[PDB]
């Protein structure tokens, strides 16, 4: 599961995904974070 810190970084992260870059390459370009469960942090709301 993605979980991402604002509203921007959420839709830089969805861009980032396009071209098909793996997910590990975006979260760390926008800030957005992977976490094994489903349940995103109150920090990475978004």
């Amino acid at each position: 599961t993605t979980c991402c810190p604002s509203i921007v970084a959420r839709s830089n992260f969805n861009v980032c995904r396009l071209p098909g870059t793996p997910e590990a390459l975006c979260a760390t370009y926008t800030g957005c974070i992977i976490i094994p469960g489903a349940t995103c942090p109150g920090d990475y709301a978004n």
